[PDB]
């Protein structure tokens, strides 16, 4: 379901971005850097808009390029308030770009690191937005969700950004997310891997013992990816965090994909229910979180 602010905005981008053209290089002025995703806060000068533009750097043949290219053009059709806004997609002196909706809030991977650990009844909300983006994908397949894949902003949004709609982009180019049976569900899973990081503020994998627990409140990179298989689940700490967020997490994270909740599970599980119905002023924690 859309809002008639939700339907707005939608209306509002739609409209903002059939008055922007066809995309060249050339129309492109740098405001700053944002970070490695490289993306650049750029305007587009004929517009006089403000978008995030990814550049990828690859050494590769025109036709190689040209599918790439027609692959993300599939990114216009797929137009939701729990998915970051797509203007365009082109290839210049050595690398293409990837043209997109700025998020002034940056990633929850970026917003984690300066907030220390992210409230429940925040990351009420990111889990709420996380499964409609799931939800609205399914109703092509999703690649891995991570805090660095989540973007928010002041209006109060949270969007997914970058999922896989190109192959060989994917091809021409970590793996501590991935649910074991990868060594669909996989994406509930890495909610479940994530949510955790963002509540105690810290990877899970491995857990940390009672020492840091206690006070709070390295492995190899493929050390890690056994421990995941062959040992349990993460888990949030207790007697921190309500139980009924104890159990979404779980519910999650179960290594048995079977056994793991799907999405429509997710959707109506108490935890759900409950931020879904909570009042809370999610752009003001950010703003105030990260200094707007
Ligand atoms: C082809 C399919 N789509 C994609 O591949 C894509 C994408 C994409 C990727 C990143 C961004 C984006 C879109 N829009 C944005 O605003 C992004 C970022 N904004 C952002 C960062 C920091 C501050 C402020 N900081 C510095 C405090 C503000 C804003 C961002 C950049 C680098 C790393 C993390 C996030
Ligand atoms: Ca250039
Ligand atoms: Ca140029
Ligand atoms: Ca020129």
């Amino acid at each position: 379901e859309l809002d008639e602010q939700q339907r707005k905005r939608l209306e509002a981008f739609l409209t903002q971005k059939q008055k922007v053209g066809e995309l060249k290089d050339d129309d492109f002025e740098k405001i700053s850097e944002l970070g490695a995703g490289v993306v650049f806060k750029v305007s587009h000068k004929p517009s006089g808009l403000v978008m995030a533009r990814k550049l990828i750097h690859l050494e590769i043949k025109p036709a190689i390029r040209n599918q790439i290219i027609r692959e993300l053009q599939v990114l216009h059709e797929c137009n939701s308030p729990y998915i970051v806004g797509f203007y365009g997609a082109f290839y210049s002196d050595g690398e293409i770009s990837i043209c997109m909706e700025h998020m002034d809030g940056g990633s929850l991977d970026q917003v984690l690191k300066k907030a220390g650990r992210i409230p429940e009844q925040i990351l009420g909300k990111v889990s709420i937005a996380v499964i409609k983006g799931l939800t609205y994908l399914r109703e092509i397949m999703h690649r891995d969700v991570k805090p660095s894949n989540i973007l928010v902003n002041s209006r109060g949004e949270i969007k997914l950004c970058d999922f896989g709609v190109s192959g060989q982009l994917i091809d021409s180019m970590t793996r501590s997310y991935m649910s074991p049976e990868r060594l669909v569900q996989s994406d509930i899973w890495s909610m479940g891997l994530s949510l955790v990081e963002m509540a105690v503020g810290r990877y899970p994998i491995p857990p940390p013992d009672a020492k840091e627990l206690e006070l709070m409140f390295p492995m190899a990179i493929f050390e890690l990816l056994d421990y995941i298989v062959n040992e349990p689940p993460p888990k949030l700490p207790s007697g921190v965090f309500s139980l009924e967020f104890q159990d979404f997490v779980n519910k999650c994270l179960i290594k048995n994909p079977a056994e793991r909740a799907d999405l429509k599970q997710l959707m109506v599980h108490a935890f759900i229910k409950r931020s879904d119905a909570e009042e809370v002023d999610f752009a003001g924690w950010l703003c105030s979180t990260i200094g707007l």
